[PDB]
């Protein structure tokens, strides 16, 4: 297996299918990752994460790097080992989390320091660290944090390439920023392209702006990203969000783990309603969750603080997940994803 | 498969191993039974408390009648459908998590109550209503409460008899009382003699008394009670205590769901030493977890307060009281129990 490549198989529209293939495994696009905080998915083995269907997880820098500590996981062999999960990790930069100096940030993170705790934890796909841009920001504000961002994206391809063995292994990604104005995501884009990056996230969004303008600051934004490598677009996780994102060009995701996701829209467990329905979560859900458990059952767990509740709502919604993408992989590989988009809202809504 | 069949398959001194067969399925003795609370076992699927190897569970009644109620359990098919487990299940009577008149306790459970709220459940073993004797009691107090305690023993019975599917489908234990008295604890195993039950359940220990107490109260109590027929010792199960009650005559436990049983002693997974051990928990251990995690990450886990580390310890505690259960099956069957018990509680402190 090679590094890093990906391929794209079809394309629908804007839309496109295909995969990541990396030394710890293969990644099916569009992705959705799901999330480990503490180097754990909330309540999950990671058998049972593999068995939703997950091609690759996202860690969390930012709590690693406070407990356990990014040292102590290296010492013991790494996040993979360390935490059984053997197939490819996303790092995010840690930054977000706790988002202050040309540097970097004191709370040390720097462009340096995040690329070697990401290196330390055995990261496959690394982050480049980035300046959070508040939502909303003035135009001034917004370009001097997207300007600081391409510097320290460039701070973060030197660190990144400096280490031999995270050169060789891992990918790394940059980000674009310019919050919603069409000429600072061009010259970010821009900048991100002349350092050269492995894949390509959409930052600053999902942040106050809402559905509408977050979809039409991604109809300008994903176009100017290199269409030959994967378009991540960061803490975007609502299944139409989703689903319009993949129409707009994005290939990866991440954000499921009392309210479960169904193809008739989300419902809360704990309503009284559902006290005494034996129907399972949803009706045409394969999860082992559905085959095994009812509504009843869980609602009641929920309602008692009992932590199989939590088990059951987290595989159950992973797995949901998990389907949604593989139902957007076959339609844009079959080209009627148009057709999907169009009838998955027509019931989810 | 009958209802209700004890075999005694090897004996060694006052030990005993052999298997209940009942219409759900075949329970090997001696046999710990993990509690289940609020109808889950804490942070287990019921298929995982299976592979640990358990073959048979406790439900509390208490919980259950309170949430999600014992008629709606019922009515949605019974307790193991419920929950998803479908092999014996025993439960208790309810009163012990309340604990006042002859008829019984309002807080209204009553013997009569009880039996009927057990056979809502689908309970497979029935308890019997008792009152708690509390430790320490004087004579004349625990005379007056074993002798109530024989009453609604009584009222048990024939409240379970009167209901032909829980009488052709479910077995019924009585319970002995008695405080630490010889003269009570006979008087009580001849009430319940002379009634008759499918099993005798030595109640009123482990309550403040220590090790040495109960094992004396043992040495004259488990001889009074039918031989041919189980005896199980209620809410007591630390491993040393378990291995002493075998050797005095008892077959069935309840009671392992940051502490970690091990072969050389519990440890607390919390403590600093195990930041960076790479150990399984127990280096003999044959469960799932000890194949898969170090001490290091259940550590971190737990100190994050990570559900994962509730379900990895509770595995493994539950396979460490199979495990045990096992060796004991095994050297009574092959005659070597009594080695097994020095060697084990050698090791053990
Ligand atoms: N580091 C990184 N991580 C990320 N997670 C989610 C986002 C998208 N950001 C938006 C979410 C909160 C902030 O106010 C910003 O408006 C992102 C990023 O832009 N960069
Ligand atoms: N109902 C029933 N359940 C039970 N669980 C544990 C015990 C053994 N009891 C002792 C524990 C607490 C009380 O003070 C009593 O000293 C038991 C019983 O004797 N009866
Ligand atoms: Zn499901
Ligand atoms: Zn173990």
């Amino acid at each position: 297996r090679p590094r890093f490549s990906f391929s794209i198989a079809a394309r629908e529209g804007k839309a496109r299918t295909g995969t990541i293939e990396m030394k710890r495994g293969v990644i099916r696009t569009p992705a959705f990752m799901p999330v480990g905080t503490a180097a754990t998915v909330k309540a999950l083995k990671p058998e049972t994460v593999r068995a939703t269907g997950a091609d690759i997880i996202l860690g969390n820098t930012y709590h690693l790097m406070l407990r356990p500590g990014a040292e102590r996981i290296a010492k013991l062999g790494g996040l993979h080992s360390f935490m059984g999960w053997d197939r490819p990790i996303l790092t995010d930069s840690g930054g977000f989390q706790v988002m202050q100096s040309e540097e970097g940030v004191t709370f040390m993170l720097s462009p340096e320091r995040s690329i070697e705790i990401q290196h330390l934890l055995g990261s496959d796909i690394v982050m480049a660290f980035d300046e959070v841009t508040p939502y909303p920001a003035t135009p001034s504000r917004a370009a001097s944090s997207m300007e600081r961002s391409m510097r320290w994206a460039k701070r973060s391809r030197d660190a990144f390439d400096s280490r031999k063995e995270q050169a060789e292994n891992a990918a790394l990604f940059g980000i674009q920023q310019g919050s919603v104005f069409e000429n600072l995501r061009q010259q970010s884009a821009d900048a991100l392209a002349e350092i050269g990056f492995d894949g390509y996230a959409v930052g600053g969004l999902s942040g106050g702006e809402g559905q509408d303008e977050m979809f039409r600051v991604l109809d300008f934004s994903v176009p100017m990203l290199p269409d030959d490598k994967p378009h991540y677009l960061m803490g975007v996780g609502k299944p139409d969000d989703i689903v319009g994102a993949v129409e707009r060009g994005i290939d990866m995701f991440d954000c499921p783990t009392g309210q479960a996701f169904t193809w008739d829209g989300p419902i809360n467990i704990r309503n009284a309603r559902f006290s005494e329905d034996l129907k399972p979560l949803d009706s045409e859900c394969h999860c082992a969750v559905c085959q095994k458990w009812s509504r009843a059952y869980i609602h009641h767990l929920i309602r008692a603080g009992e932590i199989l509740g939590a088990m059951l709502m987290t595989e159950h919604n992973i797995a949901f997940y998990q389907q949604l993408m593989q139902k957007i992989r076959d339609s844009i590989s079959e080209g009627r994803f148009s057709q999907f988009a169009q009838d998955f809202r027509a019931r989810y809504f």
